[PDB]
């Protein structure tokens, strides 16, 4: 049969499948094994390379999704669902998927790694938004996604213990990208231009593949995309993951080895039922199961990391939409819904500052009321609707994006920063949020020059630009074309200037300031507060 | 009596007074300078409540100026307008309680409304002699009355040992008191209305007049009342009772010195070395703070200015309210290092930061912090001539434009007319430098109609700007409006409300009307550094 869908890898051989694209076709290897299935003794346990295999293994289909929870908060509902399992959970679901060219490249061509979001606790590769189908076929690129396990199963940690040391589902990334080093230059790609790039969650294990040392020889340049190492919600610390990871084995009925052994006798259903039941307070962007800061992986927290670090032969591009936190407050603020406008009243609007910054004291909980408070309109249910969808996205994404950019550019790194303003049209969330929380990833992929999902011809070249960005930082770290030169370059993001730009159908217009003013409240001000307490 | 001119002889409750005709640019005023409205508050009777005036005999001279009340002379530029302005412009002396009393000429025939000036001076300077407060300009072209007193300052004022006899404090607001029932008893032989009496001062004045507001004694003796660039409320108007018991015992230690011996000791001291040393018992290290000011006695004060706005009925009130653009610019060159009259003060952020510890005294490290991050462009974090802005801008808006805000604000929700006004307009006469824009009391001057003094060197559009303002004033003081009935053809001022929080601006255009007074910087200092600063 076809030889440009047969690879050999070093463990063993692959089949393709030719998949077909608006412009042309595309070799495409789902479901390729990376790693021992997790399963039984090694739950909880560090990934371990995949042993070879016999024949000819087909690799036309994608595999399991990592057992995970599944929302059900708007059954049905294509908004929802869209980032819902496509595939049957399974622990067994260490496997990565390479879309490339058809035929196959000549030249190495560089690699595009993505990692998906979901807040350590969902998300799968195999999304129809991840579809690496269009940017392999328009820009001629290698693109790679691998599933990392989530959850219990993947950031559950007793810190200092053996059979769960934290951090494996970042181990499972790590090993995925070890995977690419070894074998993908079989496909075409070049393991010396490897791009990470990564959303949400992902977004924060990029930044974490940064401040880890054993991951840096695996990649060259990073994208980060609404998330980030630091902040309130990517990390925990060795003693709040030991809390959360032992109040979970109570709720189940379970010395560090014996504890965990119990954990491995349970159905993985589980573990899940429970795992929403251990955060400390009532809160709204903050999730169960994450990163730990376990001195190993994460020698330090990534705050301290991040502002001692040597970045000066790294490039990295990030950036945020236009309302990060509008998404997250139908998960638990009352007063908003999908459905109706959510118009809330000022004693809903400091209810919900309580949930969305559940750590800060009652003086602090003041202090951002106060903050986003228009004093001129301080009843007027509209602006404190917006203002509670601020405080989340600003707390939990903006200030902790320009706290990051700014640390890497004072340490040597090189910058390139973005808002995504664009909200699509085929959006099924109310117009009250705006641009949403991950909204602007069926854009970078290419989703809009596929005509089956009606989208605006204005959307479909919004959508090109956007590929191009993406593509000319992974071939040169730098998002700007090296052909067309034209008015307005995107100049890199610096402490001093503060530039970056705006992605909507609008030419690139260059703005200064990334929220500076509100940032400096969030990242300089707030942390000298809780200390008064 | 036989041949003096019979339009400038006038009797009043203590006897006869022989008035002088004075010359305005558009008419002759009737002027009485000099009335004594109490007992000289010399000897055993420094630091004690005023009593009214004995009556003497014949006809009391009413032709000149009278002393100035003692205080401390300003020398940091010998021989410079922009200070000399508002040095003593007569002789010093405890013997100092006189008022003056401006009408036209003849005196007016129906009843015409009063208009008590209180001056300025952070409560240690000031007198009613000065050029500024020539109320010739609103006599003449307004036809209006209008009275303005001297009281005690510094030490001589409102040195204070709360509880005691011999020192009670506030006994300069006393000495206005006195002298706003000096106008209620004899106003009325000058063709004053005195059911028409409206307060107006600036600064230390604008506070006194809200003070008055706030005591039920001397509310009967006023209805209508203006605050320029002060307030009762705020961190340099008022001070505990232990406070001020603290800085006149400590001063009383710096001179030489059970309350009577203490106070015995210091009525023995020359005026002088109390002025001495009236400065050396501050807290802290500090601009826009002030030794000796009002104290919060439980008496004339019953409450602190903050309680009493807070919980009081104030639908039997019109005020008129207002700043000035740059309150807090005069103020640095006073204390804060790097700042000076003679060069563009552009500063360094260690110089904002070490200038932000004195213009807010009483802050902690933390809140000091929050001070400089609120008003830090984080664009240009290190701009010389942002951060010296921004020295300014802490200062006005912490001592004046958040007070202001704070007072307008409750007042209105509690009933009261209020109307709220930004002044914009520097002086073309202004020897002060460029970068200190309209400073801290330099509407004064256009509010008396000095423009209209052809000598003094004015334009011809601060001359009509300065007619403008008087009718404003004098509009207010008839009716509480500023609005002017006669003129449709001019935008109206509206009244400041808790909804729509209106102001209008003055400058050489016509009023235009803006919304919310620094709305969300005041949250600041008026909300949340409060509850700061408990921790
Ligand atoms: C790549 C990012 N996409 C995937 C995640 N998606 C939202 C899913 C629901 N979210 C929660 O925090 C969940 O909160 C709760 C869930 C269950 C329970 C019981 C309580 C709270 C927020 C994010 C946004 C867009
Ligand atoms: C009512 C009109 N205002 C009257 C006062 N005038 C300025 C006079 C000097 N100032 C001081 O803070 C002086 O403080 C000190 C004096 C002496 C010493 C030794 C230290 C500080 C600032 C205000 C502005 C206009």
């Amino acid at each position: 049969e076809d030889p440009q869908l047969l690879v050999r890898v070093r463990g063993g051989q692959l089949r393709g499948i030719r998949l077909k694209a608006p412009g042309g076709p595309v070799s495409a290897f789902l479901g390729i094994p990376f790693a021992e299935p997790p399963v039984g003794s090694r739950r909880f346990m560090p990934p371990e390379p995949k042993r070879p295999w016999s024949g000819v293994l087909d690799a036309t289909t994608f595999q399991n999704v990592c057992y995970q929870y599944v929302d059900t908060l708007y059954p049905g509902f294509e908004g929802t669902e869209m980032w819902n399992p496509n595939r049957e959970l399974s622990e067994d679901c260490l496997y990565l998927n390479v879309w490339t060219p058809y035929p196959r490249p000549a030249s190495p061509t560089p690699v595009l790694i993505w990692i998906y979001g979901g807040g350590f606790y969902s998300g799968a590769a195999s999304l129809d938004v991840y579809d690496g189908r269009f940017l392999a076929q328009v820009e001629g690129a290698v693109l790679v996604s691998m599933n990392y396990r989530v959850g219990t199963f993947g950031f559950l940690a007793l810190p200092g213990s053996r059979e769960a040391p934290g951090n494996v589902g970042l181990l499972d990334q790590r090993l995925a990208l070890q995977w690419v080093q070894e074998n993908i230059a079989a496909f075409g790609g070049d393991p010396m231009s490897v791009t990470l790039f990564g959303e949400s969650a992902g977004a924060a294990s990029v930044g974490m593949h940064i401040l880890s040392l054993p991951s840096r020889s695996l990649f060259h340049r990073a994208v980060l995309q609404s998330g980030t190492p630091n902040g309130p919600w990517a990390t925990v610390s060795a003693g709040e993951a030991r809390r959360r990871a032992t109040l979970l084995a109570r709720l189940v009925g379970c010395n560090d080895t014996e504890l965990i052994a119990c954990l491995r006798t349970r159905p993985a259903q589980d573990l899940v039922d429970h795992e929403w039941h251990v955060l400390p307070q009532e809160s709204i962007f903050r999730f169960s199961f994450v990163p730990v800061v376990d001195g190993d992986f994460l020698s330090d927290t990534p705050e301290a990391l991040i502002n001692t670090g040597d970045f000066q032969d790294l490039q990295v591009l990030v950036g945020v939409v236009k309302d990060e936190g509008s998404y997250f407050l139908v998960y638990g603020v009352p007063g908003f819904s999908k459905d109706n406008e959510s118009l809330i009243s000022r004693a809903q609007f400091l209810a919900g500052v309580r949930i969305g910054v559940p750590q800060a004291s009652d003086l602090a909980a003041e202090a951002v009321v106060l903050h986003y408070t228009d004093w001129l309109h301080p009843e007027d249910p509209t602006h404190l609707r917006d203002a509670m969808s601020a405080v989340v996205g600003d707390h939990n994404v903006v200030c902790p994006v320009a706290q990051l950019a700014g640390r890497l550019a004072a340490q040597g790194a090189r910058v390139y920063a973005y808002i995504f303003e664009h909200r699509a049209s085929t959006l099924t969330w109310p117009l009250w949020m705006g641009v949403p929380h991950g909204y602007e990833i069926e854009f970078i992929f290419g989703l809009p020059l596929d005509p089956s999902l009606n989208y605006t011809t204005e959307e479909r070249i919004f959508a090109q630009r956007l590929m191009k960005y993406w593509t000319n930082f992974a071939r040169t770290g730098d998002p700007n074309d090296p052909r067309d030169s034209k008015s307005p370059q995107w100049p890199p993001y610096t402490t001093a200037a503060q530039q970056y730009v705006s992605l909507n159908l609008k030419p690139l217009e260059v703005r200064r300031g990334l929220r500076a003013q509100t940032c400096a409240f969030w990242n300089r001000f707030l942390p000298k507060l809780l200390s008064a307490t």
